[PDB]
């Protein structure tokens, strides 16, 4: 691999500071991010090479999703709030886009509830003031990078991973290929 | 349901003579589509609504997708003119939005391949007149209603589906307030 701007990555014009060292956005509405998390192990691999220390920072957005959208949203933030990503996020994709068994807010709640979470600790993370700032800082950091669409990746607020010049002749040297570049990126 | 003017629906100010009772137009590269197929089942869910022996007509669009999405267009005649719609709207709508597969008409054509259409009753089909009479028909249709995005769905030629004015908090209530719309629209 040989790394230019333009082709494995772009540029921000407008380069945004404090933001976070590794940042992807996702949707769980979002065909390909569903592609990208439960099929490639995008983030997972991406983390894997990542050099210690650096940590990857993931926020939901909604292009497409209403106000079950914005509840969805609010639910990562719960997510993150408890930290147990790594326990909803394959439910959430699989019930929104597989089993169609996600509906409404209340079947989100299921979800969490169904993993461990119980749903006093649930309510009390939805309606908490650290989730009410999640969710903004989800808002804000996608106003912030100008996003466009999901899913997307950015690198210490300066440059935005490029996968449309990446090889997808094979899934797997694809994500290799995406992974050294967040590496190389994240040692620019 | 108060239905009303700029709410629920849109009323065309020059309607088309001719018209399709119902006529839904999607693209294969459009992600509100993939959702309204995959997700909520729009089509089927109408068609449940109304009464039986009410035609349902849905056509591919050009505007997205660069030579691909005319490609598109021209594969969507040929699934109407075989009839196996049914067998080939998911695999497209994956191998475009979720995969990302499909990049040529060479993709598209294996495709209908893997849904079981014989080759060449596909490459007879793709080059018939018959199919390219469906092409233009397509196109006349979403010009004669000044088609400007997609998904979209007209009633009589007269009234057009607003999704944007319908509750997006649960699915299932959109999509029965989605196809009660198009019933108090077809009565009219
Ligand atoms: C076509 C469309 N479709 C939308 C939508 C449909 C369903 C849902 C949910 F299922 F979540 F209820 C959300 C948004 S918004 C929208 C637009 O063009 O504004």
């Amino acid at each position: 691999a040989q790394y230019e701007d333009g082709k494995q990555y772009t540029t921000l014009e407008k380069p945004v500071a404090g933001a976070p060292q590794v940042l992807e956005f996702f949707s769980f509405f979002c065909p390909h991010c569903y592609q990208f998390e439960e099929v490639l192990h995008i983030s997972d691999n991406v983390k894997k090479k990542l050099p210690e220390g650096v940590k990857m920072t993931k926020y939901h957005v909604n292009f497409m999703g209403g106000d079950l959208g914005k509840d969805l949203t609010q639910a990562w933030a719960v997510a993150m709030a408890l930290g147990v990503e790594d326990k909803v996020t394959v439910p959430l994709f699989e019930g929104v886009q597989k089993t169609q068994t996600i509906r409404s807010a209340s079947d989100i709640r299921d979800v969490f509830i169904n993993a461990g979470i119980k749903g006093e600790e649930y309510d009390a993370a939805w309606n908490s003031f650290v989730v009410k700032s999640l969710v903004a800082q989800q808002e804000k950091a996608a106003a912030d990078v100008q996003l466009r669409g999901v899913p997307a990746m950015f690198v210490n607020g300066k440059y935005q991973l490029n996968p449309q010049g990446m090889d997808t002749s094979n899934m797997d040297v694809f994500v290799q290929q995406y992974a050294d570049t967040v590496k190389y990126l994240s040692e620019k």
